[PDB]
């Protein structure tokens, strides 16, 4: 295991650090907006009704 | 006697004992296991 090559453990934490970013992101704009909406992506029947 | 045939063996043994050296720093200095294609075929390929 003593290789410096690549280092799998900082990449696995980068990824588990961009889906708590996305995650974040989310609900902050979430909040302030005040709505669940805020893009076709949060629900199209929600956009359309 | 002309020539210390122990002495050739010794020789012989130390050229042994070299290339083993050669391979360990070779590996050391690239950080990897595989540096030219007679390590492992299979393993470069893949």
């Amino acid at each position: 295991a003593q290789v410096i090559n690549t280092n799998s453990l900082s990449l696995l934490t980068q990824n588990n650090l961009n889906k708590s970013q996305s995650a974040l992101g989310t609900a902050i704009e979430r909040l302030s907006s005040g709505l669940r909406i805020n893009s076709a992506k949060d629900d199209a029947a929600g956009q359309a009704i």
